[PDB]
């Protein structure tokens, strides 16, 4: 009969029947090592789903005593970009890294990833720090804002469900960083303000969760998470992108909000 693997899949594919596009998720049970998903070796364009990476690339530098979180970095008018909830206020003054990182975690502020990627060697040295923890596949290639381009076949700065899947787990809950900040990474997702209609909109209100969101504007919206249900001996990580969908905004949001409630009802 259909047990609910298949049901799962199911779930998968009829969100993305309705929403047009792809849709690529992955489920890994960071416990057992069991993985699900759909296109989950396809390429998709990172939006700003990259910011976790370049945090944790920031953080691989101070377990290493290269950076200091206390560095102030100067903020000039010339870094303004649309979205930047934090550096927009700080605009002829100066932010330590740590609240940088902060801002591009947890409002997803554009100007300040801009400001960190010097810092760990620009998009090329976010790649290189990619395949020193294990994965092949994500790549970063540009800034913010070009980085959100994207057609068919476009290489740049994408990823895959499942090496994001398994990047979350080795940097949330493997030792590629030091614990503190693995806690401090942890913490930023737990705190992110931008997803609250995405993953975090399909789970009960006692479900702990941390998420990146990514968007661009136009027909693609990402959202990757640590979730932990309760009781649960160990995490699971959810990688949620889809891209090139012909539905609305609103709509594009609440298809990632089903995807988190198929795992709330069938893995739960």
């Amino acid at each position: 009969v259909v047990n609910v693997d298949d049901m799962l899949r199911a779930r998968w594919a009829e969100i993305q029947r309705g929403t047009g596009g792809r849709l690529g998720t992955c489920l890994l049970d960071s416990g057992s090592g069991w993985r699900i998903g759909q296109r989950e070796n396809e390429r998709f364009p990172m939006c700003s789903t990259f910011k976790f990476v370049l945090a944790a690339a920031v953080l691989q530098r101070v377990d290493k005593g290269e950076l200091r979180l206390t560095q102030q970095i100067k903020i000039r008018a010339s870094d303004m970009l649309e979205h930047a909830p934090v550096t927009e206020r700080h605009v002829g003054g100066s932010l330590s890294v740590a609240e940088l990182c902060q801002a591009t975690m947890i409002h997803s502020d554009n100007p300040a990833a801009n400001l960190l990627f010097p810092l760990i060697g620009d998009p090329p040295g976010l790649t290189r720090f990619l395949r020193g923890i294990g994965d092949t596949k994500t790549r970063s290639d540009r800034l913010e804002p070009a980085m959100n381009g994207f057609a068919p076949g476009e290489p740049r700065d994408t990823t895959t469900p499942a090496a994001m899947a398994a990047t979350l787990r080795t940097l949330l809950l493997g030792d590629a960083l030091q614990p503190a900040s693995r806690k401090q990474l942890t913490a930023w997702m737990i705190d992110n303000r931008t997803g609250d209609d995405c993953l975090r909109a399909g789970l009960p209100r006692d479900w702990k969760i941390g998420d990146k969101t990514g968007s661009n504007g136009t027909d693609t919206r990402n959202d990757i998470a640590i979730i932990w249900p309760p009781g649960r001996a160990a995490p699971l990580l959810l990688t949620a992108y889809l891209n090139g969908a012909t539905v609305d905004a609103a709509a594009r949001d609440a298809a990632l909000k089903a995807v988190a409630e198929a795992v709330r009802d069938l893995v739960g």
